[PDB]
């Protein structure tokens, strides 16, 4: 259990996948006995995988955790765990008309100013595409019925998604499966 | 950091995430600046998404420590933490001419009596087909300069790989994403 000298992924990313799996140990993917910490430890190993740093492997571990976990508490207890820098990403990530709602959260990601934010939300944006064409293989079109939105108006969302991560220089590894999947999620 | 009430994936899961990242937080991912411990939480993340029970989750973080991070006595750590079935399926995932070397290893695989051997090899195998691909994406035929293999030698054992998950029952999520993956590098 020897602890290496400065490693990429170090203590504090230990300290986060238990506290990410700890904080979202009930939680289940949408529709499944899936846990969904499986969905956490994907996005942090893309993000890892496109070069993230540590600090950005910590927000992609924690990147549901305010809106699923407990909001402003969490979000402190984020701050004083693995700090301010995370916990911005984490908050920029964080999400009325439902067509007008993705719309502002759409423009939010497109001002950002944050690249650190465009790493981590198309990640989970990837592994959600992913999930789906699994999905897909498996149920076909019984994945549908486990959104809150049409199969349309998820295609329309998620092309218009992969726009934002191309303008705001997403690492092309993620922007061009993301456009393999969508066509073949599209039929 | 309330502890849930009989979690699918719980205490032992958490502790093998932080000996899992620990043990191999100074291995890359061959040929690059990426932290191993990305594919181990990929494997462990495909597991799990597939129905893994928690020892089959904790095998998947932990299937390349005996052969990349200390053997047998390795080995003996993850009994001593994880218990003889992780370790059982450990040892059984682990693997002369190179041809004959990969023979014996798909022969080895083919009579397994150990179904968790099937998901874990195939989720690992999945994880790495995935990555060819992505970094294909990025690097084009320079990926193949990372192997001790041909090309045609790899797209070969991959081929026999997928039938033997196929004829042992692997989760056809798996297979069928595999068998997609493979023809894409075969080009
Ligand atoms: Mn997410
Ligand atoms: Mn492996």
């Amino acid at each position: 259990q020897v602890d290496s000298y400065r490693p990429k992924l170090g203590k504090k990313f230990n300290e986060a996948l238990v506290f990410a799996s700890e904080l979202h140990a009930e939680q289940r993917r949408k529709g499944t006995e899936i846990p969904y910490i499986t969905h956490l430890l994907a996005v942090a190993s893309i993000i890892g995988e496109c070069g993230g740093s540590e600090v950005e492997v910590i927000a992609g571990l924690l990147h549901d955790s305010v809106e699923d976990q407990g909001g402003q508490e969490t979000l402190e207890i984020i701050k004083q765990k693995f700090g301010n820098e995370v916990a911005e990403i984490v908050l920029e990530c964080s999400d009325p008309p439902w067509k007008e709602r993705k719309t502002a959260y759409l423009n939010h990601l497109k001002e950002s100013k944050n690249q650190s934010v465009i790493l981590v939300s198309s990640a989970d944006k990837l592994h959600n595409l992913r999930s789906i064409k699994s999905d897909l293989s498996e149920i076909g079109d019984l994945v549908w019925n486990r959104f809150s939105a049409s199969k349309e108006e998820t295609i329309w969302y998620y092309r218009e998604l992969l726009k934002i991560y191309k303008v705001k220089n997403a690492p092309k590894r993620l922007t061009i499966e993301m456009e393999e999947i969508i066509g073949f999620i599209a039929k």
